């Protein structure tokens, strides 16, 4: 594993691209 | 702890998704 | 290496710019 | 130091950041 800082920061980044690319949708 | 960047970043991805869904409602 | 977790959200990161900035022009 | 492309990325997010923060403004 890593820390979870740094493992929730990444899903953020893959759910704010899906938010932002349905927004635009 | 991790390096300043990583950890720093990490927080800043949270940020700007609070700014940014802010801004959408 | 890393954790494929981490650098599939890297990409991700960059890919999103793009497609941001693309929208932008 | 990290990898480039952990690096690169943590510096994107943030230059991603002021460019969109400037477009707001
Ligand atoms: N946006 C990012 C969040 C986190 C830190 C850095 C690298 C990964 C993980 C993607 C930028």
């Amino acid at each position: 594993s890593s820390d979870p800082l740094v493992v929730a920061a990444s899903i953020i980044g893959i759910l704010h691209l899906i938010l932002w690319i349905l927004d635009r949708l």
